[PDB]
């Protein structure tokens, strides 16, 4: 036997504490971690300061600059793909590991995007989804277009039961008044990630 290293040498990830992105962070692999298109690709940049080989997609030219940007003023490194969902997407033969930030898309790539997860993602990427109930964008507070871009536990976790969800709840989160005291949000969260567990019968 040569010799071993004594690995006196620590390092510290560098990147501000986060509530909610930590716990996926702890699920994904820290390895190769490819991004879908998201109007905040800065999700992106925080997994590349925990010492993450991330590389990012986004389908607009803002999405992937903004994200590079970020990385060189934090000290870390994108790998930036200008990509589509509908064409090259998520190939977990390619890359090690995944993470989807919440699909945002119109029935058109919407329904090409979920069998694209079931068959092209390959166990060891995370599904990151929050969704929004029916009364959310008539609380006239926002929207994208139409309560149909809203992704709903009924369709996302109908369309994958392979990647078995390791959170699939509602969840409330108040919405910046004071005034109707009834300024709230019904919103719904998943994280999928690869099943240690397999799916048990005989």
């Amino acid at each position: 036997m040569w010799d071993e290293r004594f690995s006196q040498s620590e390092y510290v990830y560098g990147t501000e504490p986060n509530d909610f992105l930590v716990s996926v962070a702890n699920q994904i692999p820290q390895g190769k971690i490819l991004c879908l298109a998201e109007g905040e690709g800065r999700n992106a940049c925080f997994l590349a300061s925990l010492g993450y080989e991330v590389t990012a997609v986004d389908q607009s030219s803002v999405g992937l600059a903004k994200a590079k940007q970020l990385a060189q003023e934090k000290g870390v490194k994108i790998t930036t793909v200008q990509s589509n969902l509908a064409d090259f997407d998520i190939v977990a033969d390619a890359w090690e590991g995944i993470v989807s930030i919440f699909c945002h898309l119109p029935s058109s790539l919407r329904q090409q995007l979920y069998p694209k997860v079931y068959q092209g993602l390959k166990p060891g990427g995370v599904f990151i989804l929050e969704g929004f109930a029916p009364e959310q964008l008539q609380y006239n507070t926002g929207g994208p277009k139409d309560l149909d871009l809203l992704p709903k536990l009924e369709t996302l976790q109908s369309e994958l039961p392979s990647l078995n969800w390791l959170i699939a709840n509602n969840l409330e989160r108040n919405l910046d008044e004071g005034a109707y005291h009834q300024g709230k949000a019904a919103l719904i969260q998943l994280l999928g990630q690869k099943l240690e567990h397999h799916h048990h019968h005989h």
